[PDB]
Order: C-alpha cells, then structure tokens, then sequence
C-alpha cells in the first residue's frame, strides 16, 4: 500500500495505490484562488493544508490505511511560500500563474547575465526567484522576516514531517537551481539577496525526506510512514505514466495543454517557450512546453459549429466528404479565437468539423516539432486527457505529426500516481530503479499512415503560412 | 405567338409566348461540357443543334407552334465556333469559361495598345479574340482552314436559317467589335490575322436576319418564320426584365450573379473589372460585372450552419447577440467563390455566423455596385431579382448597407429566352412601341435605405474593405 498526494491549483487529490499499480481509493478537495489586485494569483498555505488533511481523512474513511508503507507528494510548481522564523506564513503564496513581477524578471536577468545559462530557462513572472525580488522591493517589512521559501508541495511536507526539503524537479522551477548541477546557484540566490540558509535541502524524487509526525500519523489512521521527495506535477505525472527515460514523451490533450519530453541528459533552448528542468528521478532531465489546449478548443469549436459537444463534433468530422477541398482552421490561443480560410460551397458542418480537428492537429504537431528541435527524438508519444478519447482523432494526429501515438489506461489519475510510485520506489531499496518503473498498460497504439502523412505535409506548410500571415490581425 | 430560344452552357431552353407576351409553354434539354485538359472547356456545336431540335419538338407536343409569327435566340457569350469554307466544324467550340489563352490575352493587348479603347474592355481569356490567337499558335493547321467564326447562338442561327449573322451585344463580346461604332474593328481583326470576311453580318437585336429554312420549319411544325438577331444571354435577359434605358439597372441574386446597368451611351473605364458592351437594342449600351451568387451563398450559409432553409437562416441571424463583437465574413469571388470567417471568439455561435454571412455578402455586393456606378452609372432604383432576392429581411439589409433603393420584382425565372422572344415580338410588331412590348416585371416591394442603419453600416463597410484587401493576395 502507498499514498500519493497532489497539491493542485484547483484542488488536492490523494490516492491509495496497491502493491500493484491499482489505485484503491481516491479523495479530492477543492481549493479557491485569490486575486486581490491585478496580475495577482494567490493561495494560503493553511488552506492547502486544511484541504490536504481533510482529504487524507476522507481517504482513511473510504478504505483502510496503516498497511501503508510510504507516502509521496506532488504539486503545482513555482509557487513562492514565505515563512518566518516560527514557521509562520509571512503572506499568501504567490502562484505559478501570478503575473505581478515582470519588471523584476528584467532586473534579475540584468543582475545575472548568465542566468539563462545557469537555469537553462527564460525567466517568467510565474517562476519563483523574481517573485522574491518583488517582495523585497514592495513588501520589504515582509522580505526581512523570511526564514525560508518553500514550493507549495514542500510547504505540505513541512506540515507533514517538520522537515524543509524539495526535489530536483520542483527546485529546478525556482530559478535558483543550477539545473545542470542539480544543486543551488549561489549566484542566483545572492542576486535575490538570499542564501542557501533560506532554501530547503535538495533530494532526488525517489529519496526519503523524513516521516510523518506522530500527531499527523495519528490524525490520519496510519504509522509514521516515510515521506519521499516527490516532484513538481508535470514530472510526477510523467513518473506516473512511465515516461522516465531519454526520448520518452507525453502530450496532454486536456484543458491544460503540455508537451513533456525526457531528454538525453540536460538540454536547453533558453530563448524560447521550451523550458528545461530536472526530472523527479536520479540522473534524468526533461523539456516541456505549453501547448494549444485541445479540449478547450474542441469545446469551443463544438459551440461555434452548433454541434453542442465534442463527441458530436468528432463524429461529424468523420462524416465529412473527401472530395471537397481543404478548409483551414486557424486557432489562436493568443484570447481563444480563430479563422476559417478557404470556405467553399462544398463545406458543411461536417467539413467544418474536420477542419477544426486538422488545424488543432496542425498546431499540436508544430509545437512538438519545436521541442524535438531542441534535441529530442521520440519513438512514440503517450496521449493523455480528455481529447485523447477518440480513436479517429488519435489516428489523425499521428498521420499529421508523424509520431506513433500511444493511448494507455489510467493516464488520467494525474501527478498523484507519480507521487505514489515514488514512494513505492523508496520502499523497495532491494530492487533496481529500472525494475520499479512501470509503464501504464498499452490500450491502443497508433502508427502514422505514410500516404496520409505525406499528403498532410504540404497542408502543414499552408497552415503555417496562413497562421503567420493573419497573426498580427488577430492581435 | 412567339418563340424564344436560350442556348445556355448546361442546357437549352425554349419558350412559347402568347400574343399578350405570356409564357404559354416551356421546354428544356440538357447539355454536357467537355474538359479534355485543365482549363479547357469545350462543346460540340452539333450537340447544340440536337438539343435545340429535341426541345422544339418537345415544345410542339405540348402546344402547336403553327401560329408562331417570329423567333428569337439568345446564347452563352464569347464561344468560338470555327467553320471552314464548307461550313464544316473545324474543332470543338471553345467556351466562355475556357481559360487556356491567358498568354494570348497579354500578347493581344501588347499588340494593340489601343485595344481597351476600341473594345471598352480588359482582355479576358474567355473572350473570343485571344482564343483565335491560341488556335493560330497551337493549331496552325486548323487556323489555315478558317472561313468563319461564329458565336454559339449564331451557329444555331446558321443551322436554322442558313445565314451568317450576329447582334451587337454578342458581337461586342468577341473583342473584334468597335463598341462605340457598332461595327467590326479592322485593327482588332488584323491583329488576329482575320478579316471582316471571316465575321458574320452585324445587326441590332431586334432586327430580322432571315427566316427558318423550310426543312427546319417543317420539322418543328411551324411556318418559315422570321428570325431576329437576338442577344448575348446577359443582354437578352435584361431585355426580358425590361432593362432598356440609360441608368436602368438590375442585380440578379440568382444561380449566376450579375449586375447589369444600361448606360448613357458608350462608357469606357477598363482598369477595372467592369465590362462595357453594346446592348441588344438599337442605340443602347451597357456595363456589366460578375457578382456573387447571393442565392448560392444564402443556401450555403444555411447548410453550413446546419440551418434547414433560407428562412431558418434569416431568422437565426436576428437572434444574433448584439453585444458580441463582429465576426467578419469575407467572400471572394472567383460561380467559384471562396470565403473567410475572420475574428471568431467564444462569443460566437450559428446565429452570429449567420449574421456575418448576410452582412459580408451584403458588403461585397454593395462595393460591386459602387464600382460600376463609378464608371458613370446613376440608377434611380435597382431592380432586384433571383432566388437570392427572396428574403425581405435581407433585401432591406441590402438597401441599408448600400444606400440604394431596391425594387423587388417576381418573374426573373424565365431567363434570356424571355428577352429573345421579346425581341421577336418587336420585329413582328414594328408599329408598336417598346414601352408596349417590353414591360417591367411586377413590382412586389420597394426597399428604401434606412438612414440610421445606413450610417451604422458605413464604418463596417470601411472595415470590410480594409480586411478584404488585406487577405486578397492570399486568395490568388
Ligand atoms: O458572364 C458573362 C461574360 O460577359 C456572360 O458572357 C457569361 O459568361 C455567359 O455568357
Ligand atoms: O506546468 C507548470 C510549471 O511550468 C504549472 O504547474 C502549470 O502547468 C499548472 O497548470
Ligand atoms: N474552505
Ligand atoms: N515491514
Ligand atoms: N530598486
Ligand atoms: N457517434
Ligand atoms: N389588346
Ligand atoms: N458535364
Ligand atoms: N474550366
Ligand atoms: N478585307
Ligand atoms: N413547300
Ligand atoms: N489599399
């Protein structure tokens, strides 16, 4: 028996994994988000906890615990949690999707011209370091009282164990990590006027950080089980799925589009949207990129076409007629807008639906290509989330992208599964890592049709040209 | 009684008019088109005849033609029929929608610097003259044998009468005609290595060119009746609709979109996409421009939005969310039309979409008319006909957008065959006035521009034009 916790943005999910890969029980609790001025996105750590606590007990009361040998954590990345010397919350956490600190990203990069090299990343307002420059510039009374900065999942760890600890995948997201070295950068820390004194200790995701406190273990109906370092949600997710070694990758077709690809050692393209982090396992790194959200776009397209749903939209796409010429659908994730180009008399809601599917696919494919151009070459890609559910569209995507696309079972549990697996790892020291990294069961595999792939390439050239030409119009 | 024949592209139509000018009977026969190569559009002139024969025979079953007093023809314009000295058909007819001779179009304009001045037109591959340069250049063996070049309806005439003749409206479409002078242009003909001897005799539409041959008359159950010159399909259509004097104008929102306006004498502004020809009546001239098929668009906006019928649609659009930002529909006129939906957001469903189509087609049509008007046409009203014209809502929208009074009438169904018959009427009743014999169709409803909605539309028209231009190069 193992426990995985995921500290999400919309809420907390906790699971119970069996000695096998089976999830036995699951509980979920909602979080709210706060927005007290513009570009601000905040939560309070206490609510993180109260929800987590609440969840573990819902969990306890659904199935028996105390068979549990280990517990792992995951969470939303990049969140600044500031603690005073008593371990009291200095101010509400500043989240990944907070945008207050643009000017500070600038200064930070100016103070450390080698920052892109050290971190392997473009500085963003949602990353941790610049948030801290912001506090010191604006909330100095608060800045002066800082004893520690934790990432959100590591706040939970504190409450859970009394230790200050992170994993490499999360810490990588602070911009205080030397990603190549898997250790803090004194240069980056100083420039924010901080020291290692104020960082948590660094672990690999599979490593033990401590154990439940007696109190907490009592509250929860279980022993002082060991707690592992865990990961950031995307990495922990990938661990869950089995995407753990070089050139393995997964594409998320849900509400929150992401491509995640394990790299052959550390790589970077620091002047792009391609970010590079430690994985939540020893000796691994990954790339990742925000994408077109397929699920969002299909939802909208459904309404736009008047087909009132996605399954209906996909169904209709299948009915489109094959002698009609290509229409091009151009989606602009940027504020969720679009263009149909090349409409003729031969184009009904069917044709229109096909064009939506193809154009989302055109975009997804190009997004993947961008990652790959950084030095990743997948043998296949694993497909998760709501838009992965159609057999027709999986095949389209493979034909367009030229990737073998894998659909697996259980791809849908989220980072919590990864956190649980990490626990299971640490609890089986006798076995090698490589005997301990299950992939999810292969439910269907989609190889690209060579003719269809070839016919799509020129359409993709056309897509790119049109997207490019109209972009400044839709902006 | 009277007969009108319309030699179309996709079929022939014959009609029987009574003394009072009503259609008493009609008959249609289908035609195929042959496309041996990309950009080639051809028909066998023999198929024109067999189709016309069939049709007239069928007509006669329905009703005796023994009391017909005159006969008229109209036809698909610009078709090149090449005959030898024995009236042998030398090759298949190269039609108006053939695009094989673009190069020749340029060559011709280079050769005859004043060509746009003489023809009143910019040279198009659909026009007759460049077609003949192409044959000269690509089929010299054929060219060597040319005795006669006939437009399609005029080949029909020869088969019916044994005469070689055309009218000013069809002849204008050759690019060999001096449109100002209503006579062939030696300059234009020479430049193609042709002479007047290779052209038919020219008439006005309403003049008699001959009579049915006995064998033909007999086969069709009629007298050796007099035959008028007729018109090209557009001009003949206009005559049927009563479009007849300077600044009369019609907009056909049918399966084939046209704006047709009778001008004050001859008007030349070629630089441009307005065409200028002779009208099928004496001392009459006209401008024309291909337009969107508002009909074949409205139908599409319907099925597109999965709306059922042209009034489902027109109704969806009125449920359009006022607070929604605009979707922009940009329809690009090639029949062939290609469209863009620009600026779609979360706010948009089928109601919005349907609104966008109406307004965008509207915007296109208004700009289309403006261009023609800028040439020197000033209508008191615009006659509005065709299946596209059926919606009251849209007709008004069109008026609001355009600033133009739109007169809705019924009965533009019949087509060029009507005008053809009207022409025969004229010739057969030489004492009667055109006022008498060429009435307007029934006025159904007159749409005046709403001053408030017109003003509201103007900035949208400006915006449309801006956007349309921007994407224009992308539509090739
Ligand atoms: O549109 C025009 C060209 O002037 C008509 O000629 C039709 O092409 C058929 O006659
Ligand atoms: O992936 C990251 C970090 O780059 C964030 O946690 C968001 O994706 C949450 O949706
Ligand atoms: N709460
Ligand atoms: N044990
Ligand atoms: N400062
Ligand atoms: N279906
Ligand atoms: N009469
Ligand atoms: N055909
Ligand atoms: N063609
Ligand atoms: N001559
Ligand atoms: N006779
Ligand atoms: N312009």
């Amino acid at each position: 028996m193992y426990i995985g916790i995921d500290l999400g943005t919309s809420g907390v999910k906790v699971i119970l994994l069996n000695e096998q890969g089976e999830v036995v029980a699951a509980q979920t609790e909602k979080l709210t988000v706060s927005r007290p001025h513009p570009l601000w996105s905040e939560q309070d750590p206490e609510q993180w906890w109260q929800a987590t606590d609440r969840a573990m007990k819902a969990l306890g009361d659904q199935h028996s615990l105390q068979d549990v040998k280990a517990l792992g954590i995951a969470g939303q990345m990049h969140g600044a949690t500031l603690l005073d010397a008593q371990q009291r919350v200095l101010r509400p956490a500043i989240l990944w999707n907070d945008g207050r600190c643009a000017q500070e990203c600038t200064l930070l990069e100016a103070r450390v011209p080698q920052s892109r090299v050290i971190t392997g990343n473009l500085m963003m307002p949602g990353f941790t370091a610049p948030k801290l420059l912001w506090v010191q510039r604006h909330e100095p009374e608060i800045f002066r009282q800082i004893d520690k900065v934790l990432l959100p999942k590591d706040y939970l760890r504190l409450r859970m164990t009394g230790e200050f600890a992170s994993d490499m995948s999360d810490a990588a997201g602070t911009m205080w990590l030397d990603v190549a070295k898997r250790d803090w950068s004194d240069v980056m820390l100083q420039a924010c006027d901080l020291s290692r004194d104020q960082m948590p200790a660094l672990y690999e995701g599979s490593e033990i950080t401590g154990a439940l406190l007696p109190e907490v273990a009592k509250a929860w109906g279980m022993a002082t089980v060991p707690v592992v370092a865990g990961g950031g949600d995307n990495a922990a997710g990938a661990v869950g799925v089995g995407m753990v070694d070089a050139n393995q990758a997964m594409l998320s077709l849900g509400t929150s589009g992401v491509y995640f690809a394990v790299s052959e050692g550390f790589l970077s393209k620091p002047e792009s949207a391609v970010h590079s982090f430690c994985h939540a396992l020893p000796q691994r790194w990954h790339l990742m990129s925000v994408m077109l959200s397929a699920a969002s776009c299909l939802d909208w397209a459904a309404k736009l076409t008047g087909l009132s749903n996605v399954p209906a939209l996909i169904a209709a796409a299948q009915q489109a007629d094959e002698s009609a010429e290509p229409v091009w659908f151009l989606p602009y994730l940027s504020q969720a807008k679009g263009v149909f180009f090349g409409l003729t008399h031969q184009h009904g809601p069917n044709e229109l639906a096909r064009a939506v599917l193809e154009g989302v696919g055109y975009a997804l494919a190009d997004g993947m290509d961008v990652v790959h151009a950084c030095g990743i070459k997948p043998q296949s890609v694993t497909l998760i989330g709501g838009g992965a559910r159609s057999e027709y569209w999986r095949q389209m995507l493979a034909d367009i992208s030229g990737q073998q696309l894998d659909y697996r079972t259980g791809g849908d549990v989220g980072p919590a599964l990864g956190a649980a697996r990490l626990a299971q790892i640490a609890a089986n020291p006798e076995k090698s890592l490589i005997e301990l990294l299950p992939q999810l069961p292969l439910e269907q595999s989609h190889l690209p049709d060579a003719q269809r792939y070839a016919a799509y390439q020129p359409r993709r050239e056309t897509f790119r040209r049109l997207y490019q030409q109209l972009l400044p119009l839709m902006a």
